[PDB]
């Protein structure tokens, strides 16, 4: 019951997920939780790194955050 109160799009990254991945695999050393990714789900950008093979971000539909590749993935709109 939190319509219009959690959604906020206003100048905020977004991409679609192209994999589905359940926990697995997870991320090496101590870096986070992984985020269940499914074939439809929109992301924002929370965290991205250069010189790191991993990125971090927020799934709208689990309202969580984790570690996973940005190559598994692909933008929503641009």
């Amino acid at each position: 019951r939190a319509q219009d109160k959690k959604r906020n799009e206003l100048g905020l990254p977004k991409m679609e997920v192209f994999q589905e991945y359940y926990g697995i695999p997870p991320p090496p050393g101590a870096f986070g939780g992984f985020l269940r990714l499914n074939p439809g789900d929109i992301v924002e950008l929370t965290k991205a790194e250069a010189e790191h093979n991993w990125w971090e971000g927020r799934n709208t539909a689990t309202n969580e955050v984790g570690w996973f590749p940005c190559n598994r993935v692909h933008p929503y709109v641009h």
